[PDB]
């Protein structure tokens, strides 16, 4: 049965499709069940089908984006913009509201508009992937490096717009975003910062421009369709060295985090964004669950021990990268060893010292931390059949007690619902993104359902403990936004007021981050 | 006669004043011409009077701020919030719209709410000055340092809200701002980021929270009255060293900037925010204009040579600070000498080597760059009698040709309008704030008008060359915003739409950054 935009009839929809085809060309509007299967969430959550798109439109220019938007306003059709649509763990390309049209900006708006060697930046269309950018930089023998997330097939823009992260010193992607072009919800185009000044060369040089600074408002947001974005690029250092610290016990988490803080808060000796990964995360990247335990339930303790012993890893594995001339790297590594070697059982390895299977994550982090994109982490999804993940991503103080509490709260529900808890703490200067990846068999309805129910429980329980998520799945956006309800929902109300003013017809990605325009509020969508 | 809010009668204003007194106390509402003289622009611009407050209200708490806002909605009274109201150069405490009531939040909301040593942050009310924070840090023997502007009497909050700058590695104040509380234009209170999650300890740890990130929209803005703000604070390094490089010729500017960029863009060896100051800036900091020249018109070349020789300074004077272990400092300083030494006539002094009158600026920079607040730069205002200044503050690429172009363009008009051009380039990673400070005799109506006309021409002319200002004076806000008119004034249209949705009655600082609510649009005040 045909997915349609809410309250839009089969023929009003057919009319709009034709209008879209006039803008973008026939090839670039998809609308059949078979074409649309590929734009469903690849890692579905919940037993019931959700997040169904009614069509995909692929514009080639900003002007085409403005025309699609205007058409959409005329018909009341919701539009859900994506760049490359690889937001897996959080919905993939699928819209929050069933029946919305995906605007897949990145299919043809994929140009590298500028890479400036002198000032260290790029101006990009949404379709540029980390692999694309890396190839450009290699080809031109650039002195610049990118900063990539774990999987390079996403979009430099797309990822920044969801405030995604990577692992070099430029790991906070939104922090390095400088300038954007956006189509607002009625079709007007606007440039932020110095791009609002006609003829300025400083769009990618000074982010703020003049007056109220809005670029943040277009991240985790449904206020427009972004068409161009700048990002600062770091200079490649002359030398780098990555390392692994293995820690034997579950219980070491607290001491690892407490030792780490003072070595990280000033960006030295911990220069890059360290990651702290549990054995579940690291074993799934190199092996199948059945290698260690056949059995539908929680993995017993001896099977955990064998994971550790066979891969020669700890329960907790700390990965970091140092940059600079070699004498600096040695001084900083020396400090890291001295500090973390206070933990009994800690062992250290550089990227030159492990060529075994357990060392494969280290080699992969060594690429990622040097801005070399990779797809090796896709192997996580082979942990179980028809493997999917969801990201439960609370923020934590860089405090060992708080990290242990979150770990324990999540582990306990993971056990109750029969899901493996793979953990990656992504360590900022003053906070950690505690990413909890739950790998599961996307073909079993009941696994899909337990995932949904488990993660709903974790959102509420984390909030009752004072913890919020940095980012979340379509399925949890309402639940997550409901937690940020200080002052009787003041934040949500503010966002709705802005949304309604910029988008009086309720066109752009309704429900993104729990923000619903007026015509959809109070409904069960 | 009495300054009254536009469209508001004596009788209604009297009623509104009494209601303000009900909220804050009789003593905390000022309304006589005598009491209000202190809230006039201390550096008035334009011959004609402008920017006249109708009153000043000083609330004690967020709750009183809410109550005030409610009252002003009911009566149609415009409110102009300040923290300490020391925005000298840009208007002081004076409101953009004459007749507005100033809400001086900092008079009584002046607590340090939290300084967290472990995570390196403060949570502040608006009345905390840089002096007050420095004192607290000193008294508690903190390992943290603050980052201050040139004058320490302003507000950590207020300064940040105008996207002000300082000179340590944390010199971009807005970058380090983390969390805020704001009273919206109809009286509702909101917290941003992790502060929107009840019980979170991460308000000052993770800036973004969940969903669209709004904090920027409260900077250079009239969308609410901020009542609390957090800021990250850097750890004090073990050692530091400041230096001065003097360069003999006006024309050295191009090469100085070109040599500088590769040393700045990686944050090393130029670790702090370097400043490049011209001789008029430096001479005004330690001497009066009549020591060098007492004729009519622009100072002649021979008199400029005398300033340089007597103070032992260059036409351009570069100040920087290095931080870290001593051998790191020496290695960086060596790199700096070697790079800038290419410029014929360059001379180098550290803060340990110069204690003379000309070295007074270096000593002041060595305090400021180590987070020790100062009022020594108030001496600039003694350059001429009744001295005041205005900041004309274009953004520059960190490119020598661009900086030279800006310099020549500004110099040409400075000479034409007989105003001395003191320049301070404030050097970020990828951009410079080129602060053109014109010091003038505020008593003379011709001088004030010439300042006004000159700056209007500079705004226009800079924009014709593709240059825009980062911040500006009350008197230039409409002109500066009119320059950011890409896409047919798209940016301003966006702002007005938000302004009208949040502030339906047009209450908060109408005209800030050229953003006027609907009721004032087109009235020419
Ligand atoms: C499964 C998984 C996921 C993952 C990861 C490891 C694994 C095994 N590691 C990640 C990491 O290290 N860091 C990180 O930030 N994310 C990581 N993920 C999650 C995900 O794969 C990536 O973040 C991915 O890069 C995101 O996908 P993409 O880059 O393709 O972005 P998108 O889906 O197009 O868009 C994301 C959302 O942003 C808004 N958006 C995007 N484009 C626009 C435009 N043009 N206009 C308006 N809004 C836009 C939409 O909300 C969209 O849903
Ligand atoms: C004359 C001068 C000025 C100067 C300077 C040197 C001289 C000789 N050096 C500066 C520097 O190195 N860096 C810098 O950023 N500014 C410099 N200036 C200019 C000025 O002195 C300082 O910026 C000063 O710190 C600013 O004044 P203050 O800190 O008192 O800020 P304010 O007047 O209260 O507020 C400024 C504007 O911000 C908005 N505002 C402020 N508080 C609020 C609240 N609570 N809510 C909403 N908006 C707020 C208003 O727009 C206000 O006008
Ligand atoms: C799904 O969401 C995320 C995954 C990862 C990385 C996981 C390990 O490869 C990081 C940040 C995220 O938000
Ligand atoms: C008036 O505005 C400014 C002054 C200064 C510094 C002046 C030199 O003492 C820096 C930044 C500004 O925006």
């Amino acid at each position: 049965t045909r997915t349609l935009p809410p309250g839009v009839s089969d023929e009003r929809f057919d009319a709009a499709l034709q209008r879209f085809r006039d803008v973008v060309g026939d090839k670039w509007v998809l609308s059949t069940a078979d074409e649309l299967e590929a734009f469903r969430d690849p890692y579905p959550v919940g037993a019931a089908e959700a997040n169904l798109p009614s069509a995909v439109v692929s514009p080639e220019s900003t002007e085409q984006v403005q025309d699609i938007v205007r058409i959409a306003n005329e018909y009341g059709i919701p539009l859900s913009p994506v760049s490359t649509g690889k937001n897996n763990g959080y919905g993939g390309a699928a819209p929050r509201l069933s029946g919305s049209v995906i605007v897949k900006t990145g299919e043809r708006m994929n140009r590298i508009l500028e890479v400036n060697e002198k000032y260290g930046y790029a101006l990009l269309e949404p379709g540029v992937t980390y692999f694309d950018l890396y190839e450009y930089l290699q080809s031109h023998d650039s002195g610049l490096m990118l900063d990539c997330p774990d999987l390079g097939w996403g979009s430099v823009v797309g990822n920044t717009l969801d405030r995604g992260v990577g692992y070099t010193p430029y790991g906070d992607h939104f922090m390095w975003q400088t300038g954007l072009e956006v189509v607002l919800p009625q079709g007007e185009v606007m440039r932020t910062g110095m791009g609002a000044l006609p003829g300025s060369d400083a769009w990618q040089l000074f982010p703020y421009g003049f007056g109220p600074f809005p670029d943040g408002m277009f991240t985790q947001s449904n206020l427009g369709i972004v068409t161009k974005m700048g990002i600062a690029l770091m200079q490649r250092p002359p030398a780098s060295q990555s390392f692994l610290i293995t820690f034997d016990k579950e219980e070491d988490l607290e001491q690892i985090v407490d030792i780490m803080l003072p070595l990280r808060i000033n960006m030295a000796p911990l220069q890059n964004v360290p990651v702290l990964r549990n054995i579940f995360m690291d074993a799934a990247a190199v092996s199948k669950r059945t290698e260690w335990f056949d059995g539908d339930g929680p993995m017993p303790a001896e099977a955990i021990e064998r994971m550790k012993k066979d891969l020669d890893l700890g329960f907790w594995n700390f990965y970091g990268t140092l940059y600079g001339p070699p004498p600096l790297i040695e001084m900083y590594y020396g400090m890291i060893k001295e500090a973390f070697g206070k933990i009994p059982g800690a062992r250290f390895f550089t990227h030159e010292e492990r060529d075994d299977r357990g060392g494969h994550v280290l080699q992969d982090r060594h690429k990622i931390n040097n801005g070399i994109p990779s797809l090796d982490e896709l192997q996580l999804l082979d942990w179980v059949p028809n493997g999917g993940h969801i990201g439960f991503s609370p923020v934590s103080a860089p405090d060992g007690r708080e990290a242990m509490k979150q770990f324990e709260m999540v582990r306990n529900r993971a056990n109750e619902y029969n899901k493996d808890y793979a953990a990656q703490f992504i360590i900022g200067l003053r906070e950690m993104h505690h990413v909890c990846l739950f790998i599961y068999d996307t073909a079993i309805p009941e696994a899909r359902e337990e995932i949904l129910q488990m993660t709903k429980v974790l959102v509420r329980e984390a909030a009752e403990a004072g913890y919020g998520e940095y980012r979340t799945h379509n399925a949890l956006m309402d639940d997550v936004m409901a937690t940020f309800n200080w002052g009787d929902g003041a934040l949500l109300k503010f966002h709705e007021k802005i949304k309604d003013a910029l988008d009086p017809n309720g066109i752009i990605a309704p429900g993104k981050s729990g923000i619903w325009s007026q015509r959809f509020r109070g409904q069960n969508l």
